[PDB]
């Protein structure tokens, strides 16, 4: 009985992620709106039979969207084409992310906001800055979905013992791999961090132990890749982040969360053991990173730093250079709003 | 488990049902064809942490595709849109099928084939034509999936029920409403046929019982002009034709159905009880309708005739209106092949 609004319903993403979550039985209202087609994808949706109403609104309607939303996810954005660069995506999905987080800061400023759109990194410190600005910044409420490298990383990991030792890998269930894995840092490249906590899949992993550090960092690549250079990862990231938002959801029910040590790139000064976890990374004034936190009725009331103690020396160095590039990501992003 | 194939993945239904086929606990591989960018959306999907291979191919490797195949999955068509009649859908929808069942012949001949393009009157008899002109017919493996029309059934009896008396409505559960109506028939409009078996609902909806047999019977059409005029369903009817499989593939792994009267559109002909069900329905020669089937490995073995023992007055005349209208489309799909 949670009311769900979906912002940028109509893509790549937020079709099927409209789809998950119209799915779920932890949703009473699906909301959808876009700037094009959502009244019709709702009402598709609508057929479906699960016990939640699905509406969808057109571009003006966003405060019937939003009314009552205790969660809100955001997977609008503007896909890469022709002419289009990745400052030209960053900019005009920063203006994107500003303007809908805005409207959320209006129509309904106590929900759980939930940002799938890319770059992360930097659109979350957008969004943050944003509700500041407005008054209506509460950090528990604004999370980076970051959820696709952990789901990789799963993935990946069983696909390297596989080939590596049939034996071992044969053992893996894809499904509960989080319980040997966990993924820390940034959304992109190498601010991204897997750190695998059984030491015995390490080992059986001999020399693919850096293959599989690669493959989770630059999975993105390997899809825009598979489609000629013209799309991305859609369908799996419409999957991560339905996976995501029904953690959060759950949390509304009184229930703990089916993955181990659930990570999301969220505002550390603002969180309990958000200083102990700036000092563990090495970098005492990073204001954003994806790690373990705990939920209470949706909102992150602290962080996780256990996987930050017990860190190998190879892990320290991703760590490093992690922190490093996603300093220069955050400070894109709070420029955007703070100029 | 079992392997699964989908001819027509990169489609409006074919994506999305790619997607929940990939979560699919009793899929070992699932393999994706199209004539354009399977191979990048099952390299998409193959990053989701679910046990299945997923892997897509170009439109030359449907032999590959096809290989060990258990289970087929045809999403493959054209779908409604402005500028084509119902003629010109069914012409080029039925060369789509009678190829792609062909190569299904050809590659996966024990394979079950699930008929997902419309319109599915016309187009399983056109596939059962095909097959039979290739000695590669088996009855209980021809199937098509009229789910959605079982899942509007459940919707909008919850609906109808919440507008007429909502202490009645709040007691329901779509998810398990198939405990209380059979849909039977065929797929398009008035050949579609509501059957509620629980009288006590009957009486519940009072006035609005007539409004609820039309809107099952043109629901297709509602969400064609809630996406003005773009394509019907896509995300609701992948949910169908992924929860049908799920029937299926839950038939090979030795468990009972979740769904109460499964109903797919079959070759009365060939299968036990197929001779009572044409009586029934009062066309002795009547060869395709749809009805609920006993699965066993896949394949359907038996169909049960019971909703037909005791309809109502009424059920009587939607039965023979459709039986009018099907025996036409019938015709009109086996002409394609016999010429
Ligand atoms: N059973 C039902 O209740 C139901 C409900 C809705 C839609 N449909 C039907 O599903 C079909 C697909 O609809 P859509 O909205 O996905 O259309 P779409 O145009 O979005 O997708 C169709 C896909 O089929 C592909 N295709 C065409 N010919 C092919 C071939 N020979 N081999 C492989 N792929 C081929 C196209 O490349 C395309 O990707 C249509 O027939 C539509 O009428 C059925
Ligand atoms: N200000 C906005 N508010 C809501 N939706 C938006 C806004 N700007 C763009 N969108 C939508 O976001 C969606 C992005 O989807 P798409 O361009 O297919 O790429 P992807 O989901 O892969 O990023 C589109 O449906 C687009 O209309
Ligand atoms: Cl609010
Ligand atoms: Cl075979």
């Amino acid at each position: 009985m949670v009311k769900v609004a979906i912002l940028g319903a109509s893509g790549g993403v937020g079709q099927p992620l409209s789809l998950l979550l119209k799915l779920s039985p932890y949703v009473s209202e699906l909301a959808l709106y876009d700037i094009r087609a959502a009244e019709g994808i709702g009402k598709d949706l609508s057929h479906i039979n699960t016990n939640s109403s699905c509406v969808g609104y057109d571009k003006d309607s966003i405060e019937n969207t939003l009314s009552n939303a205790q969660v809100v996810l955001i997977p609008a954005g503007v896909p890469r084409k022709p002419g289009l660069t990745r400052d030209d995506l960053f900019k005009m999905n920063a203006g994107i992310v500003k303007s809908l987080v805005t409207a959320v800061g209006k129509f309904a400023p106590n929900a759980r906001i939930l940002v799938i759109s890319n770059p992360v990194n930097s659109l979350v410190p957008i969004a943050v800055e944003t509700l500041k600005k407005m008054g209506k910044f509460k950090p528990g409420n604004v999370m980076g979905v970051t959820n696709l490298d952990l789901v990789r990383a799963e993935t990946f990991l069983v696909d390297y013992l596989m080939l590596k030792n049939p034996k071992i890998g044969q053992e893996q269930d894809k499904t509960t791999m989080h319980r040997k894995v966990t993924v820390i840092g940034g959304h992109s490249g190498e601010t991204i961090i897997p750190i695998i906590t059984d030491k015995s899949l390490v080992f059986q992993l001999d020399k693919q132990y850096e293959h599989f550090i690669h493959r989770v960092q630059f999975g993105g690549d390997e899809i825009v890749k598979a489609k000629q250079g013209a799309g991305s990862a859609t369908l799996s990231m419409a999957f991560a982040g339905a996976k995501f938002a029904e953690e959060v959801l759950r949390s509304f029910h009184n229930e703990k969360p089916e993955t181990e040590s659930l990570s999301a790139f969220v505002y550390l000064p603002g969180l309990k053991n958000g200083k102990k976890a700036q000092q563990l990374v090495g970098d005492n004034s990073i204001e954003y990173f994806s790690l373990p936190i705990v939920l209470r009725n949706g909102s992150v009331v602290s962080i996780d730093t256990s996987v930050l103690e017990k860190l190998s020396p190879r892990e320290e160095q991703l760590v490093n250079t992690a922190v490093k590039e996603l300093r220069k990501n955050i400070e894109k992003g709070k420029s955007f709003i703070l100029d």
